[PDB]
């Protein structure tokens, strides 16, 4: 039982159910790694990048409910690598474990080399970031971080470990260690009695499904609750996928982006918002006043502090979304027995109509490519399973309006803190917490390009998925957004690249950079040739099991649909109302 | 005089010296880079990653002394980017000015999107990191950052702008503006008296000349000190170059790493360390009790607290190192005038019998390449102006103990955080802040992969200098360290690529992804054909006006020369004891 | 169902369990003093000294169970005065609630009129400390303020409330409020098994009895599981009370100040130390290798980071105190009807030996009086449900180790941090906690100064205690600790009053000033007349319903008993092995 802080830590993971990390060794956090050798039991992907190793560990978690991605790095900068990681996991209320090497004790305060207080650097963006004091605390540190990062509001968690306090000895019995007890509120009878009873008198009610539903692993209980109901469903960007998008109750998604035409005008028409396992996100909508006009709203959500923070409910229920929903469909069932639920056949017709004659023109012919054409070839040529990884940009807004989904964690998106160089790695993190899914990134040129280098992890790891890429040589969000400023000023990444004239003055050759560092790379100039692109993709995939890009070569400016409010937003590319133009549409198409 | 808070930041700004800014824009930020574009008389650089733009921004303030280089980000997870940077440049003493967006004041407590508490999470890092919190604070702010980054011990800052702060109209006078006095506390004539009385009865002194006296601007002063006294010098890695490599008196660098063996002798011999403008860094010394034993210590500082932190001088001053070296001169050519300077013909001698016999050998003619071999030939290639940039690895650390460097500001090196990617940013805001700098570069695999995109940038805007890439395949230093722990795990990144024959499964080909990005790439397997690679470098870099990468492919396994005292350096590879080993030790060879 | 947040705060409070509130007005925090008057059901008591304000709720949350002591003040000022309650409160694992005015949000940084930063300051001695940004927020805050304050380790919260958040209007059911859970881990049956396991092959056991079993209210249990394996107890200063010090197997406390010379030599024979509910403080063990020596540790703990932190257990659980006694007396009663319980009647037997012999002598007839007659005659004076409130200094080492206190919360003490002035305001807040508690505070002459005026608070309100008074006009315990330091320097209070010759130079008329205050006070110059005294004071109480202070003029200089170790702890006064010298020992004198 005698034994080194580093050994009984690994007990500790195993036993708390980690069997993967993610991360960038040095000598700091040496003795770290020499336990995990000795121990066995998890397997080390190495990054070429700690931000790299980071977004890896968040895409881990984010891909399956009960997964805890590990991000491990040494002293000093590494650990001011993961800041950022650490906020976009905060921001999204899911867990991260980073652990980071530190210079000893007795030299924390001389200017030890590689010694930071990254203890009061993370605590702003963390649940808990802490310097472990002594040897026997290293255990307990870990057993008390699994316990922050699964209850309540869950968030991440930065454990910083001296070097002498990972070396020494301590006593450890593995068999009497005991993971604690998860803390989750739960919602009384009585309360959801109140919120149907508040329903049931909606004449035009509709259900707003957040993360939070997907955070408590909730979504065929929502589901059946909207079905007893007969309520529509709009997902948030984070709820996406906690209903199929070809239910015939799912009414779309709401916003200043990432929305739809019909999903903004049935909120608009609505008389109640049924808030579930969501916060009321400022591109969600809009100005507070307008989004609540004229309309009930009841929110249900795991944190007190998040009811009454943005707009101040009718209602207002603190509760895990798993034990609301069962109580809800518990109430629905014994109203439905009695001849209490309404029957709600016009409300449900008249969102779908709006469904399938507010729609946007995906069927462009054009070259260079528009990319709203690219989504359209996506829908055709994944099956229902595809599960979509995306940071932000116009690639990933057109994306987030044109792509569907059809179960819970296939939209895997950093939605609040949206950092450029999410995607190949947070793609790569998916991959290793499932081999078996069908994993597709979607990327613009700039974001593509931060964290680039990843790529080559999928190379020398044999991690394949698909990344396609959309080209416009150019950070098209922020132009966009200078418009209003009458300019266009640093946003342009295109030039006469001298090793290649066939990418035309757009610059970077992503299709020779991604073969040196291992991968296969496909370039598109023709929206014919996308469809063709994506079978080679998948036949590559099979026999070299490596990540493979299609580049789409892009025309330069295109503007995406977007506005200040709800009822402000603008269309500046061709609208449509009928399938020719959006032949992907869930109303046209059936969905493998 | 009505005008917005940015426009009269750009007023500011110019008038306070600035010229140049690195960034990526953002909707956060659009309003500053309108007042930039308005206003002109700042180039701005757009870089592939904010991290990329802060490392430039270090690079842009460490080439000449008055430079202050200018980090321009977004929200969110822009300011997370930087805080490596901010710590980098804290950690060596000098300043960046970083400028973040943030959403407007009423909103910061709501959940908005891509709003972070930058201020609080910077604190730690930054000698002030603060919110605006009003529209005519803002040139205020930037008034009292400018002040902070050039008194005392110099240090960054991050000013955070939120929306409305930027766009508001103030009343502003911009002939009015009066840049602040800057602060630097000076030795008095007595002091400077006591530490020359007390250098005159050592036997065997050495001057240790740290990085406070290029901070300073004191080269010339530190040379002619020397010079009068006769006294050797020992710069630490971060005072390399304030006194010629060649010089008679400088008598080699002290360390456990980044040091020569007779430079180690040398101090394990003396019977003073006169200190000024250093710290006493970790490994600097070792062990203090060994550093220190039969030897007094006179330390000179700008920072009272610096003084006693990792040991107790026997004098200690308080005082910027010009001042201190303006009345040390004077004081000494008072002691000259009278017969009170002491002769040090023979320890200034035993000095120089060390410094032509302790050395390592360089000369390999093997293949794969030895590294030491390529600091031979590079030192050979280059003239006696040249200016190198590196960051960690075995790269550095052979670099440092083989390469030679002749006037100040010619070794730029984030000698105290040293965070993986640096190098490529930092080597491109040299080239922008002096286009006459022949600047070279120095990176291993790992560290070039980090932050590769960033060659892009060298590209689209056309800023050439020379990258020497020595591959191993591997994280050499960290190999290294493991041996203690009898392991090699995690720190491979070899693989076969499927793409490439040529590079004989080292993984990565980094001359397809030099090439897609823009650039110019050699690769060299043989030492012979090093030389004519960098005459084909010089020769690209003159018509293409590109970085150009020289990538050399090493032995996968080299352990080079270091320990943890110093008086217990492990030599692993030969030793040498003449010139025909060691052909470029400045007492051998001429420099151009 | 519109309304003020502060009058739904008023709901929450009640539903909370709150009927009582210590505070001092201001222009700030009116609303919620609006608010209270408006709902009633809460006494509020008006402090003289917002900190006299805060110790009044430290003392009420510590007299029983379930109590959380509210304490009201307004903005600036009034949080700083709270700092040190915070302290004590969060060092002892205590909960109280602070509740702070605040200037408007849009205020918050210009600077307002007694606007301060309060969460900053608060936050390393709270478990939240907040600032409410929202209306709606201020019922939720409240809400998450009493889950944290009785989940995990408890400890204090403090809640800042912006002006215009209190009087806004928002939307609020109180019959929809629910209270949350409390989290509390809990062991296995496995744990406790191992855990009786190991204490039945100890020779010489002994249960460390700490302040966590008083936390869990789970005394009963304590002396039930202590009873049915027969191991003798030592509480900590914090557990003291949890056994009932006349109970034969309560065999005494240990310690460097607050201990028994019984109690010392008993741990230092025993093998084991089982601990429950303590963690090992500084002046419990000394040096921990001494504490340890040739003995076997278990620790069972409520948090995580307690276990380990001071020295390595050789079990160590996680779990509540309540819950692990209840598996505990469970398992023993298995192995006693097995036959797996040892008979302990040997070491049992020489731990009351030892009880009996080792004493210190308390009956001097000397005037001056010395300070160890005074407890004696308390002990005589008072009745076995009495109960002590007391701080820091002779008074109270003394106290500790020569009172007897007979059931738990009848040990009132702030063990951790001792802020002088601390007892006034406890003892108050314990008498409006509880009317019929037969409350007894012991101060010397500095601390009963600190805040003497609280005294006019128990006038005004008629809240009747006694308060013994020993006065040596000295800060006693630092003139002590002077000595090895060879001084007598800054530690003298006396002077002769100008107004009160009675008081023979002693300084401070304390009579004087407790009958200006309102109170009643008598004088005692000889031992002979304390006990009388003390009738008289009885008597007192019962017609004026006010606080009677009973003062001992004591001799000048008397040194305690106290060491740097539990072998190593001096006695300078005369030591006692007989009932004759020691008269109200247990052992000797049965209690009511
Ligand atoms: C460029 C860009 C454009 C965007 N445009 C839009 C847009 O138009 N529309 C839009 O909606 N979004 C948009 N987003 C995303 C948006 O910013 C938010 O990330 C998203 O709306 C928030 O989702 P949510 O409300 O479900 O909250 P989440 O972040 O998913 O969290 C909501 C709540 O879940 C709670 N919770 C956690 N666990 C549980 C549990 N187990 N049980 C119950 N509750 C729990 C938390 O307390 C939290 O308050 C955009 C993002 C970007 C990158
Ligand atoms: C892998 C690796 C190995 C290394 N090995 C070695 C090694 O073997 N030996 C070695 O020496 N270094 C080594 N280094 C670098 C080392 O860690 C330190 O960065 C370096 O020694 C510190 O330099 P300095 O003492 O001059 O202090 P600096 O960081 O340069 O600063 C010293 C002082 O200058 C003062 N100052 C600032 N401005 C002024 C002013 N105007 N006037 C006067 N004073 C001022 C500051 O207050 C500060 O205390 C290594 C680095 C790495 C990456
Ligand atoms: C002048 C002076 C001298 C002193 N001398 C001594 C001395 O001689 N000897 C001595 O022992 N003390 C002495 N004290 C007090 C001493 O400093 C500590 O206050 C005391 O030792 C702590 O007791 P404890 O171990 O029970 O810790 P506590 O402060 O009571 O807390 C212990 C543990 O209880 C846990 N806990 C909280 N709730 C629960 C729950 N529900 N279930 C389980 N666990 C829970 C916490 O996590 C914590 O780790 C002295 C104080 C002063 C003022
Ligand atoms: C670290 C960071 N810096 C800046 C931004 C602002 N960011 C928003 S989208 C965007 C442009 C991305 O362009 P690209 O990835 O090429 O996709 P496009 O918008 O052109 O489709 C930028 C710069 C950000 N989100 N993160
Ligand atoms: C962000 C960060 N992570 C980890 C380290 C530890 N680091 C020290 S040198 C090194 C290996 C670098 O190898 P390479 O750049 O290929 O050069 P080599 O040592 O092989 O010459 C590592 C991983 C660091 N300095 N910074
Ligand atoms: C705010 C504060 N300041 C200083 C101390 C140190 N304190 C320890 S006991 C003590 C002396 C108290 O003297 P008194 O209350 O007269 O009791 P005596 O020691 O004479 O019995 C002091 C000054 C403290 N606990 N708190
Ligand atoms: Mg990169
Ligand atoms: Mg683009
Ligand atoms: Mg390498
Ligand atoms: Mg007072
Ligand atoms: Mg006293």
């Amino acid at each position: 039982a005698k034994m080194r802080a580093v050994d009984a830590a690994m007990y500790v993971l195993e036993k708390e159910g980690i069997t993967t990390a993610f991360g960038v060794p040095g000598a700091a956090i040496n003795p770290f790694y020499s336990a995990m050798r000795k121990h066995g039991g998890i397997r080390h992907i190495l990054a070429r990048h700690v931000e790299g190793a980071s977004h890896m560990a968040e895409g881990y978690t984010r891909a399956t409910a009960g997964n805890i991605g590990v991000c491990l790095g040494t002293s000093g900068p590494a650990g001011t690598d993961m800041i950022t990681a650490l906020y976009s996991a905060s921001a999204d209320s899911i867990p991260i474990l980073c652990i980071t090497g530190q210079a000893p004790r007795a030299r924390l305060h001389k200017e030890d080399f590689q010694a930071v207080d990254i203890e009061a650097i993370a605590k702003p963006v963390s649940k808990m970031a802490v310097t472990v004091r002594e040897a026997a605390l290293v255990p307990r540190v870990l057993q008390q971080a699994f316990h922050l990062m699964r209850s309540g509001r869950p968030g991440p968690v930065l454990v910083d470990l001296p070097f002498d306090v990972q070396v020494a000895e301590i006593e450890f019995d593995p068999d009497m260690y005991e993971p604690l007890p998860v803390y989750k509120p739960a919602a009384s009878r009585m309360q959801i009695e109140k919120a149907v009873e508040m329903l049931i008198q909606a004449e035009r009610p509709v259900i707003v499904a957040g993360g939070g539903v997907i955070n408590a692993d909730a979504a065929a209980l929502l589901q059946q609750f909207a079905e007893l109901t007969s309520v529509p469903v709009i997902p948030t960007l984070m709820g996406w996928g906690c209903i199929p998008d070809d239910h015939e109750l799912m009414a779309g998604m709401v916003g200043l982006q990432t929305a739809h035409r019909y999903g903004n005008a049935t909120l608009l028409a609505s008389d109640m918002v049924f808030g579930i396992g969501n916060r009321f996100a400022n591109r969600h909508t809009g100005s507070v006043e307008k989004y609540t006009e004229g309309r009930k709203i009841v929110h249900i959500d795991i944190e007190p502090t998040q009811i009454g923070r943005v707009l101040c409910p009718d209602l207002g229920i603190v509760s895990d979304a798993k034990a609301a929903l069962t109580l809800l469909v518990e109430v629905a069932q014994e109203m439905q027995k009695a001849g209490r639920l309404p029957c709600r056949k016009e409300w449900v017709a008249d969102c779908q109509q709006r469904k399938r004659t507010l729609l946007r023109k995906t069927h462009f012919d054009n070259v260079p490519v528009k990319p709203q054409r690219v989504y359209e070839e996506m829908n055709k040529a994944f099956g229902r399973d595809v599960c979509y990884v995306t940071t932000i940009g116009l690639s990933q807004i057109a994306a987030a309006q044109m792509l569907h989904v059809f179960k819970d964690r296939h939209w895997i998106n950093c939605g609040q803190a949206g950092p450029l160089g999410w995607t190949i790695p947070a793609a790569l993190g998916v991959c290793a917490a499932d081999p078996k899914r069908n994993v597709v990134a979607i990327s613009g040129d700039f974001d593509f390009q931060f964290l680039i280098e990843e790529l080559a992890v999928g190379a020398q790891f044999n991690i394949p998925y698909i990344h396609v890429l959309v080209n416009n040589a150019y950070l098209g969000l922020i132009r966009q957004s200078q418009r209003a400023f009458d300019m266009d000023y640093c946003v342009q990444l295109a030039f006469e690249n001298i090793n290649s004239s066939e990418v035309n003055g757009y610059g970077v050759d992503h299709v020779k950079v991604a073969e040196g560092l291992g991968c296969k790379a496909i370039r598109v100039f023709k929206p014919e040739d996308i469809a063709p692109a994506f079978e080679q993709a998948k036949a590559l995939m099979a026999q070299y099991r490596v990540p493979v890009v299609v580049e789409v070569i892009l025309e330069r400016v295109t503007n995406i649909s977007m506005g200040s409010e709800l009822d402000n937003v603008m269309e500046f590319e061709d609208i449509a109302d009928n399938a020719a133009d959006a032949p992907t549409e869930t109303c046209f198409m059936h969905y493998e």
